RNA sequence: UUUUUUUUUUUUUUUUUUUUUUUUUUUUUUUUUUUUUUUUUUUUUUUUUUUUUUUUUUUUUUUUUUUUUUUUUUUUUUUUUUUUUUUUUUUUUUUUUUUUUUUUUUUUUUUUUUUUUUUUUUUUU
């Protein structure tokens, strides 16, 4: 009975795990991502670079909104590597997740703020807090070599929280829609009949 | 009438029994797992090192969660150490629950905290509650060799109760979906016809 | 008038105004009526498929004088 | 405000301190003192003092920047009046007061929505209800 | 004007239960609208998946048969009164300590008032 044995605290210690947060590509996938990455044009440390530049994007864009994003980085078009990220089976956010405390910080020292801040109507009071990847900015295998200001404040989190609203309700916007049919079964439920009806005048 | 007699206590005290947790792999259970984890490559003491593997996983990950997460632990892969738990008839979650404390107790010496804090937007007050297998950590029968921090403490188990309500969020928005039939009965209820529909602009 | 990089060589107002970003919220409001009002169409079909649903069948039915 | 100054438009000014990420109030703090001290020369009390309902007694302790004038940093080549002095300090308290009142009166207000979510709360709902004439 | 060249069989039931249970012969028409108003208003190009549970527990616990209607208002008064354009964030805590300490089983009701008197007196400056 293995599991009945005193695994003794000694040994441990001497684990020394490290944290597995699965919002990063996996090693395969970040190969994948070298495979279509590298084969772009880009080469070693342009590898993080034009990732950067994707994370950065995305911190104004999102998903594959980034990746419809154009322009040619130190390494290669941004839409180029976006495509290396999807031949890893990833959206860009999954990389960006890694990389969104650099992008931020990148962004603060330069106080670039959200472009999307606008669009989602978040307050004045949180500027800073419309970022989608700002998970990152938690997770502990996130890259970062210096963070100019801890947006991870608790009331910044909370603001994240209430920015976490806004992707719930884009999610609803999108995710939401229903996959009733694969064979176009329009005949089961039309197409956009999932469109909610106009709003009465009414209050019942 | 052998129910109308008086057991006295000189005989209650010569059962010494044992606490019988159901968070547990039952002792087939176990077995089960030997048969597949040590058919996987696993030996002895690995047996226990690489389900820990695991349980390092699940507090990152979480159930099938750590299932697909990859990686050769001491012993083998983590996703076919997880094989074994399911031909147990087991969620990684119930070995876990089992290794929850030392689990803790490697993280809690290393800092390692939870790389879903973020996900699930924990307070950083609670940085160390979001922990699946946390019930372990009360657990009679739980394994533990020594824990660094009395992360039971009623605070965090209240912070705990918190996190449950995590726990029951996501299993509403998995757990809740509507197994309204077997054979693909579509024409009483089409496919992702349980999605929730659309918020409305108005208050009411 | 937050968007970063929009065009702007002196503004007389700040209008971004966060009571007016408020403001603008309720605006957007504005903004989703008439989406819903137009952008709302079913468009449940193409080349004219009136047979599943006919045209001007999404307009909205006559309110009732009853409250239920 | 506008208004140019001998060197640029009052507004044109705040907008770079505004490009700096601060409050006009932020810089007011530095230069609180000689600020005050220009218009304790000048005889010239705060214009806001009625708005406040600041009792005359307390004429110049409605200054928004008060406490530039205990600050260690701010600037300071000579102040004409010990408005630091503690019966105005307690009284900068009273003004502290007036200004935690309008911070409950615009910081109060309830952000519990980005992408304008009024279907939880809508625009204007934290306003106050009407008070009612009975005592209870 | 566009399709073929797209996929199943070899998957499972019968032998499970009712009739013989109840209404008609109960009430409306002959009551009121059209001739009322919009289009020409705005969005897409916005974001998620890859997030987690089952294996957790009850039944076998208790009421009906308890009481009201037949009690009173409308016909009483406001609008035409005033604000915005006023200011904060960027300020600080957690990691601090208790449970395992003690009562119930102690005593009143059934004791007395209303029906007694002022306003119409003076300051601010």
């Amino acid at each position: 009975q293995p599991w009945e044995a005193i695994f003794t605290k000694d040994d441990l210690a001497a684990i020394e795990p490290k944290p597995a947060s699965a919002n990063v590509p996996n090693t395969k996938q970040w190969i994948g991502i070298q495979a279509g990455l590298i084969k772009a044009g880009a080469t070693d440390a342009n590898f993080m670079k034009v990732l950067l530049g994707l994370s950065l994007e995305a911190f104004d864009r999102g998903s594959s909104e980034a990746t419809t994003w154009d322009g040619i980085t130190e390494g290669v078009e941004h839409r180029a590597a976006a495509n290396a990220i999807k031949e890893a089976n990833c959206p860009i956010h999954k990389v960006t997740y890694y990389l969104a405390k650099p992008t931020f910080a990148i962004r603060q020292s330069k106080n670039l703020p959200p472009a999307n801040f606008a669009k989602k109507n978040v307050p004045s009071q949180y500027k800073w807090c419309a970022f989608d990847a700002f998970d990152g900015l938690y997770d502990p295998t996130c890259l970062a070599s210096e963070l100019p200001y801890d947006a991870p404040s608790e009331i910044d989190r909370m603001a994240y929280a209430t920015f976490k609203t806004i992707q719930i309700k884009i999610a609803n916007d999108q995710k939401g829609f229903n996959l009733n049919y694969n064979p176009n079964v329009t005949q089961a439920r039309l197409p956009n009949a999932p469109l909610p009806a106009l709003p009465e005048p009414t209050s019942d």
